[PDB]
Parts: structure tokens; C-alpha cells; sequence
């Protein structure tokens, strides 16, 4: 169980930049980001092998409780026991996620959240570096 | 309030860097560290114009709720209007805290944490980054 940060204050269209260490033994890991543990408008799940999964980011939303719909991504730019930056900015319509080596995606803001206070880190990634601009 | 952090894992000798904006009328800001919010090895409160104090540190820890005796540092490296980085590290007998402009003092370790994993900021002091190295 990793980082946990509240209060974070984080506008639209301002970038949250996470760096750290993708342990060698890599499964999986996460990245919640929101309001509260409770209302999540990203779950950030890279799966380099878990649940029946391989090299596949699975995202959610997480609206007063309720899971939402998972949603699968096309890439996936991430190597067990590496470095690895996380870029992160969000409307009330998208979250945008940047990834290595040149890779992005979007996900619907499925809850117009048009503020981030919360993050949580888990898994199989140890943060070394948080950034807000 | 400002950003509060949790699960740190800050093991004796490692590296916490937080760097961050000091309002241009900054009056104070705080940086306490520590298990949680009753438990506090270093509660660091650089002190611009508050509470009858002018340019002047103060420090204390908190134990079970309890504060201790505060010290006061000899030197004021922090200007407002400016970014400013603290760099804190901690052994069974110290933490040590690097300020700007190279300036450091030692503040006695006075709880007997294996970890440092609890960090809150408050006052006139925008974070910006933080860095576990
Ligand atoms: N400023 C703004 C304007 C529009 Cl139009 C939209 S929307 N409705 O296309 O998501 C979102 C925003 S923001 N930056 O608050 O998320």
C-alpha cells in the first residue's frame, strides 16, 4: 500500500507528474486519482500480468462507492524493474494520461469533477517524485 | 489546509525533498512530519511575522498529543515571494534539516518512529514538488 495524498488542489488543465520505480517482479499497479477514496475520476491500472490479463492499462471511475465500467487501453509502455513518469491533467470532460516514451490516452471524466484533491498509489510501483506544475 | 501525505516509508538516512512557493505577504507556513497528527517528530514552522515572531524557526515535536519544549534556530533563510526547497533526513538521534542557501541545523529525534510516514503542510506555502531521494 502506497502513497496516499490529499488536498492536492489540482486545477484543470494543470499537470500532476509522478515518477518512480517499476519493481522487477511487476504484476500490476495503481494509480487512484479524485475527489476522496471514494470518488475516483481515474483508477490507473497498468497489468503486466494479472487478473487473466498481459500488458494491458485498465481504467475506472469510482462514483460514491460504485465502481463504474472498466475501460481497456491500446498501449502499453511499461517494463518490469524500470523507471517509469506519469503525466496526468484532466477537464471536466477528459482525463488525459501521458505515458512513456510518447504515449497518451484519454478517458471520460465520468464524474465532472473540475478539481483533484486525491491520489493513492498501489501495487508494484514505488513513487520517487510527485510534481503540480 | 495543504497537502497531507501518507504511507511515506521514510527509513532512516533516506532523502525527503519538498519544494515550494512562500507567498509574496507569506506571515508563516508549517511542515509537520511525523506517524500522524497527534505524533509529530518534526513540526517545522519558519515563522516570517507570527505570533510576536519575526524571521525566526521554530520546531517542536508532538508525542500522544503532547507538545514538546519548542527550539528556535539561529538562522532565516527564506524569503517571500520566493521558491524555497527543505531537504529532511532523520537518524535514531537527529533529524537533520537543509535549508536554502546551504544553511542546516540538527533537531533532536525525540519519538522512536521506524519510519517517517506522515506529512502535512499548512500556511503560506504552495508545494510544488516532492521527492523521496
Ligand atoms: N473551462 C471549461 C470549459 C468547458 Cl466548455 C469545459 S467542457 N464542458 O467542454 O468539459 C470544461 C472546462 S474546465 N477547464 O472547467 O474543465
Amino acid at each position: 500500500c502506497g502513497l496516499v495524498a490529499s488536498n492536492l488542489n489540482l486545477k484543470p488543465g494543470e499537470c500532476l507528474r509522478v515518477r518512480g520505480e517499476v519493481a522487477p517482479d511487476a504484476k500490476s499497479f495503481v494509480l487512484n486519482l479524485g475527489k476522496d477514496s471514494n470518488n475516483l475520476c481515474l483508477h490507473f491500472n497498468p497489468r503486466f500480468n494479472a487478473h487473466g490479463d498481459a500488458n494491458t492499462i485498465v481504467c475506472n471511475s469510482k462514483d460514491g462507492g460504485a465502481w463504474g465500467t472498466e475501460q481497456r487501453e491500446a498501449v502499453f509502455p511499461f517494463q518490469p524493474g524500470s523507471v517509469a513518469e506519469v503525466c496526468i491533467t484532466f477537464d471536466q470532460a477528459n482525463l488525459t494520461v501521458k505515458l512513456p516514451d510518447g504515449y497518451e490516452f484519454k478517458f471520460p471524466n465520468r464524474l465532472n469533477l473540475e478539481a483533484i484533491n486525491y491520489m493513492a498509489a498501489d501495487g508494484d510501483f514505488k513513487i520517487k517524485c510527485v510534481a503540480f506544475d
